[PDB]
């Protein structure tokens, strides 16, 4: 039984987190448990203060009328308990569900352990005989605990953009509204457990640029070319299948190249050797021993501009 | 109550996807949430525009005659939220849910990391007094957000196949509907982590040509040789145990041959260098060096044509 | 509201698989989705065809006396929705739901990758002043689709057995019908990816009866012992903890024996070759050769024969 | 409504487990699926067997009084579905629910692979006006079917103790009654699975003991310790973190000692044969060959003893 | 219908932990079932104890005005089971339901292995036109079963803080209690399964400082740096990605550098023997075997006393 009225009725929105939690890199998902704040005027129950009861009236939801809110990008459909409805004088209503959602956005892992992030979560509402509009009130969208955890992230910022997106979508105009939540991840963990420790393998690997033996120098750059397969599938496993390069993703294959080539040099650094003429083989041997630390240094900045400076 | 008529009901049908993921390579499932739109004419509710109400009448579903579409290939059931039922004058009815199952089909690992997919909701419809028979409205079925997901996939197209299949199912006809949904993988980070360093690794191990001793040769061949069941693990692992023959699955195994010929090498390049006359084990070191990266390069082809060129 | 009767009400059961999947080995289950169907006489409501209506009349679950079918072997109670419930003239009684259960049946393991099952759905039904039995009737229970997927195994047929069984349990008499799903597993992915690569490793292994390098010999011989802890954990785990042993449970078991006289020989062709008696050592070398790649070829006969030859 | 009495309810009890699983070592707790059987008299609705009606009265749980029985130990309420209630005319009253709970019992990891345990279902009601005390009725606790499965354990025994444990808590007295489920593990596929093989590169470990190369006693003794590493984490894996000490955990920890010293002595039985005193290191080296395959054979004596001969 | 007064309705809660269970360090949650005790007066039903029923009136939850409280840091709502209430003559409301949630409490991994943590359980309540403020009554709370498990960790008391909080949070005020639950951890499965592991190939690491072969010393040096990230993984997987520095973390990442000189010695202990002057080769070897196990000793004291001993 919808609002008689003259115009586009507005319902006036506001989200407030309660909880954070479970953020899902390699699903792209997170778990929000927030309050829902609606409100719009349906004159059909005003009510005369003074010739009965008192300030505000407090309905069961099988009475009025309420505007059907969905999520846009969840799952399944979102999980709501109602917590208070209070209708006023001039025929307002003050609507406010609990709910706790599992919501589906996307994430940029081009500078994957250096990245920022922007969730969203969407709300659309759809007309019937008279179109209904949604927009954010700002009091009620403070929402932002002082308390929100989502462990490995450092929360930014949570708000909503007013202007809202009106499509006509089915025989129906819907309207449409974005709540922005800002993070950027916690790196730190990233450096004594994978960065550096994929660093020192890749020096130990190449101190065989000091060595002569071969059989030492196999067993020293193979069993380091092991270790960083060890890093590479550690890493790609709490990863989703990007399209598109990710940052810890080249300096993980830059280094794959850094191990060939010290793999080529150490096998030439021997067919050069046992070929009559080490004037060439302690002579490349030498080389290595500056090239190498200096190409890495050098392309690690090229990629790293590549990435952040760019 | 079912609607009285003098032949088939005919029930328009349209999904719009509203968010697709959790397409789950071994599980053989995706998720989907979209909006369901059927539509019948039931002559029963008829409505005399001018003697009462307005242009349309809205009801509870509990008070309409509905027609039960259940989805045919689900794990449990749909889970479903209606939207709007709208009765038009001549008896006409519209209905609109918005659901999410996660659906069960069939996949291809023909191809694997070059593979394409075409999925299936299904949609039957059971009959009584009347038959019933579906079928596909396309302007309700344009359905697919310019936002449908499905982190590693490229989404080709959303349609139906028009005609239904009208089986006789258990003393009754049902009637079924084809929605396909046709995808592409996003192969590509298949590269710079799986295929790439399973040819790197490849190389190395041969490396071991240009080389003499036994002993830095096993070290070499064998070191590598494990670094590859890495993979084949890795890669048989977000993989279900197809009855027929991967692309990466033979790729995969035609390099476990050149790992173990290796082998054999080096250790005749050797019961043959012992044997006092190595006039035949450099001779042979000199033919693996050109065999190897030939037949591979060689039967690569004719496995890659064997795939995809037939 | 039972239907009083003069003897066992006799229930004719049939169930229609219309999707199966999810049997995970670990656990010993498996998610059904099917079709079930019950019929009984009630004459309590019989029906004056011409008097009024027509040819059958349909009721609301509410309305009638329904037999409660609880499944015996399921996890929680199963998961159901009501399809027609059908009354005919003479008192007769036609039941239609569409349920979906997670079914727990213990599989055989002792043939591992070359098995065969026989999975159980179960169906009792509790009687009360009136005694119940059940029954298959077969045009009802020709229950698989032409789409049955089951990923992983070959479907061999779904049957009942048409006596059930009648227990007294508690005070009360029970009656008990089998369903039966024949299926054979899909061995061959299991070998390009499992059985060959264990085979090569272990030749490889033992090429160091072609080697006098007691340091090559031991890089040789336990670096592949190590390739092989790597499959075995790989089998090991998508296996539960069985109280028998598995087929490739013995041939893995079996192959740790040949890594150890391996091993063992190695060691002794060496406090035998440093004793100043080679005489002995490349004598024993010689045997090796030919007792290991014999020895075994002739238990995996004794074996495979022992599993499936008897 | 309760059952105005003279004296203390008694509620007569006994379960009937009807499937058994899922029994989780790392999370202590079981899944149980069984019917409850309850029995007071509430003599308010004894009724003239003659004057009315049958033998007995059936009645839907709305309609009497009936003792709430909740689980102590259980993670969420229990999950239960009514069966039968049967009221007898001297105003006796027969429950029967179906119920499934996973259920939270501790578990004696002491002797782990070899360990028998006690699990525990517990159920309390607590009284009001009236005091309730519960009890077990031994022909409706018989409860274990002859198909309970529990993969990985053999049943012994499903019984209750017949005294209840009547507390006073929350200034209301409460009554408890103890169902003791008896298991004993199936350890045998921990054989050749675990056992064996953690021996069997134990003893390779230790052929070092017959060669005097350094690089291939360094190659052979740590090459065994990491192998002894990949056992070692795949057992603390499937186990809690126990504050006492597992078997498997002390001879998993004594092992790493008969590693420490085997490198120990490998390492003296060089910084003394490159001092110039050989006499000494092929001295040492000949009583390690005899000290360590006894020390160890005699130690799992003193552990196996302490464990479970005491 | 809320309870008419002159002042703030005051709501005497307590908590009785019946079961604790599920702490999931990784996820910052943990399983509780307990019981809630509630109580208040509303004079609105004082009952004229002499002139009808007893000394106490039962009721349904339907029939009186009873005060939500919901939990604060909860995943989804909590899962209640309502166990008696009981009106006491001058208005008094006795409230108790049976409880079971899955809570939110971060934890302080600062001290990892020996770590002690403070849970909280939050519970507020949301006033209407009379204000309510909460508050703990201790005979209701001394909340805690004399067998609460909660696998490895020692339960240390669990209490509440009797001052309430009271925000005024969306135009209405709320009052907020606090229940802490200390417990910390059982370290020790963390020595013979973790810690000493970590020493003793440590340990074994540097036993290439009284030998001279780069062979034996890299295969030395190198397969326990490997071991080592064996554990480092196992170690990071059991552990959430705090933005601090773990003790564990620490040690793990310094016995990271004692591998990397370590290895740095052991290359110029090297190019220093084979330039032709070991008189300083084996000059540096010799201060190794001392400074590393005293600069370890050392710095572990002073790591040790950076984190606990401040």
């Amino acid at each position: 039984p919808p609002p008689i009225a003259d115009e586009p009725l507005t319902v006036n929105t506001g989200i407030y987190l309660i909880e954070c939690y479970s953020l899902d890199d390699k699903a792209e998902t997170f778990k929000v448990n927030a309050f829902l704040s609606l409100s719009w005027k349906d004159r059909r129950l005003a009510f005369d203060p003074v010739r009965s009861g008192v300030r505000v009236k407090t309905y069961e939801p099988e009475a009025i009328w309420i505007p059907e809110i969905r999520f846009v990008n969840v799952e399944n459909a979102r999980d709501a308990d109602v917590v208070d409805i209070s209708v006023s004088p001039d025929g307002t209503v003050q609507y406010l569900e609990r709910f706790s959602a599992r919501v589906l956005s996307p994430l940029d892992f081009r500078r994957y352990p250096f990245d920022s992030q922007t969730l969203h979560i969407y709300l659309i509402v759809r007309s019937v005989d008279t179109r209904n509009i949604v927009l954010a009130v700002d009091l009620e969208k403070v929402g932002k605990n002082d308390d929100v955890f989502l462990t490995g992230w450092d929360i930014e910022s949570f708000t909503a953009v007013v202007k809202p997106a009106n499509f006509a979508l089915e025989d129906r105009l819907e309207s449409k509204l974005d709540y922005q939540l800002r993070i950027s991840r916690q790196y730190f963990s990233y450096i004594p457990n994978i960065i550096l420790p994929m660093l020192f393998i890749l020096f130990i690997s190449w101190t065989a640029f000091w060595s002569t033996s071969y059989e030492a120098n196999v067993t020293l750059v193979v069993s380091t070319l092991i270790a960083h397969i060890a890093f590479n599938i550690l890493v790609e496993t709490n990863l989703p299948k990007t399209p598109y390069m990710t940052y810890t993703g080249a300096i993980i294959f830059m280094i794959y190249l850094f191990y060939f080539v010290a793999v080529i040099e150490v096998t030439v650094q021997h067919y050069l050797k046992v070929e009559s003429q080490p004037a060439r083989a302690a002579s490349i041997t030498r080389a290595s021993r500056i090239a190498f630390p200096v190409v890495f240094l050098l392309a690690n900045i090229i990629l790293a501009f590549l990435f952040f400076g760019f």
